């Protein structure tokens, strides 16, 4: 099957890079399945058989999203906490993500030599990831290398760039 | 003033810490203030102005939760998000927390020996909660030592044991 995208962003119009990743995946619907939580679950009704049943029907899972305060938007934690139930996704009978790959897409606001120790953050963007890399291995998945980019003709540039990176970074995961 | 606890918990009803830590800090409404983030907006509406006036009237701040995922549940993801905004809590204006107490006091469903290099988690603590030891440190707070607790007769005692060490905590922390 093909990968399913789990898309978390609060305001996707007002965004530029989240919204030019996303355009560029919607050209291989046949490869990709871009799935926006916040359009999807406008009022945050997650439909926990509906997201089960999308993974179960696709192959690896990648959770896009920006960084916020260090961490996801709201909705993708509730996602986490909601979607991945115990007796599924973890726990005796939970193996839906057992030997699944997973990875995160994520932008950042802060220049990546923030992310180090003689940067301003102190920590790196893994050590700040590290919630969902430890979420995932709990469920037994096979957590894989996370995609990142750092926040106009030029900058602009730069983003379709990284949206082709991002292609890129996706069929290898495939 | 006093201190301010930022209590996220989806469901306090069926819990057993946390509602025990609930009740002890409500034995002193003069010392601390308990802010039920999901009894106060059950529909997801923060009312920012309010959120930001409380903290402004307070002195330490806390954020008391359940560990779920590695990381907070999303009303105060939500909370962080729409809450520390730019000219408040960070940036030229914005100096609401500079120099006040900010920690964490949570609650692990797994062993506390599990959180270490020879445990199944493989992580520490305060690797796992660095998200939000960074996001209090960028808005250059006093970021403190957290409160942890790893979760029936003797069972019970000692999880009053816990709301007792809390309150000790808390009075260290004032
Ligand atoms: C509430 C709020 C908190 C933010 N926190 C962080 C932060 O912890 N680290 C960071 O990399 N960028 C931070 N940002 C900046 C966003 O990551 C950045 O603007 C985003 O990648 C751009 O979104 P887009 O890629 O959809 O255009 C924050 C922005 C907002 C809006
Ligand atoms: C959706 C879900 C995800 C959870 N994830 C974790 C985990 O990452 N680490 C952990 O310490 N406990 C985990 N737990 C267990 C809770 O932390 C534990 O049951 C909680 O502290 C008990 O709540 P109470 O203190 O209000 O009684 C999870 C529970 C649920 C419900």
């Amino acid at each position: 099957p093909k990968t399913l995208i789990i898309l978390a962003h609060p305001n996707i119009s007002q965004s530029t890079v989240h919204k030019h990743w996303s355009d560029a995946v919607r050209q291989h619907t046949d490869r990709f399945t871009v799935h926006e939580l916040y359009a999807v679950y406008p009022q945050g009704k997650i439909d926990v058989a509906a997201e089960q049943k999308l993974i179960e029907t696709h192959d690896s899972l990648v959770w896009q999203f920006p960084i916020y305060w260090f961490n996801c938007p709201p909705l993708l934690k509730q996602w986490l906490d909601e979607v991945l139930t115990y007796g599924w996704a973890y726990g005796s009978k939970g193996k839906a993500l057992k030997g699944r790959k997973i990875a995160l897409a994520v932008s950042l606001g802060a220049p990546a030599a923030d992310y180090r120790a003689d940067g301003a953050v102190g920590c790196s963007v893994a050590e700040v990831l590290r919630p969902f890399e430890l979420t995932a291995k709990y469920c037994n998945a096979d957590y894989r290398p996370p995609f990142t980019f750092h926040t106009s003709e030029a900058a602009r540039q730069e983003v379709e760039r990284s949206a082709r990176d991002y292609l890129a970074w996706l069929d290898a995961l495939q």
